[PDB]
């Protein structure tokens, strides 16, 4: 049924997915359905996400300290959508919009950081172990003439 | 400072890695020209069986416990070439990518599931009171708090 908790559960999952996705990918869950139905909802979606980049309450309900682990202010903000008994929607929607920007500000961080410190780990071991042998070769335009393949 | 000098060295590393990074994230003059042998050499270690065995035989999930121990193997013999020095840039890159492959969708995953968890509790009932989602196709207002 159109009402039962187990297709709205079900469709506002995929709606999300989709939502998110398109904003920013293998999630690994079920695929977002392509019929008529799931795309009309979809293309709402995104009208309504699209006027809320200019919707600036919601901007300012979703502006959010630097490190506050996304889960705190995830709960607070999103009660505070909802805090004065109304629904509509539109404040449905700028539910799926905070979560698609709470993705981009994690990712901002989280991948840098991420790559920084596997660099940092490279470089390391590289400035270590193989920076003389690399000065002993007249430095890096040894790379330039180097057609063989390494075994080990 | 100098082509030998450590300074330089260490300089020139940091941006051949950071863009090969960049490169494998994707899919100056002599730098670039560098950039370029650097590219050659990792897409032909692609096809180099023995070190995507060597990778295939480690955990890559758990880089921490892992870079060092398998950077070290890869010189363990004392030896060293060009192709040697790629292939660590090559691990590395991997371990990039294994963990954006899965903390990238993981991130994601736990969004979504606060967001659906609030919807269910807080949101379900309203839903069904307006026919379920299709109401939505019956909106062109903007919401304000
Ligand atoms: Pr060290
Ligand atoms: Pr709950």
């Amino acid at each position: 049924g159109p009402t039962s908790s187990e297709q709205i559960m079900k469709t506002g999952a995929l709606l999300l997915q989709g939502f998110i996705q398109d904003r920013a990918p293998e999630l690994a869950l079920d695929p977002v359905p392509q019929d008529a139905s799931t795309k009309k909802l979809s293309e709402s979606l995104k009208r309504i996400g699209d006027e809320l980049d200019s919707n600036m309450e919601l901007q300012r309900m979703i502006a959010a300290v630097d490190t506050d682990s996304p889960r705190e202010v995830f709960f607070r903000v999103a009660a505070d959508m909802f805090s004065d008994g109304n629904f509509n929607w539109g404040r449905v929607v700028a539910l799926f919009y905070f979560a698609s920007k709470l993705v981009l500000k994690a990712l901002s961080t989280k991948v840098p950081e991420l790559i920084r410190t596997i660099m940092g780990w490279t470089l390391d071991f590289l400035r270590e172990r193989l920076l003389g042998w690399i000065q002993d070769q007249g430095g890096w335009d040894g790379l330039l003439s180097y057609f063989g393949t390494p075994t080990w």
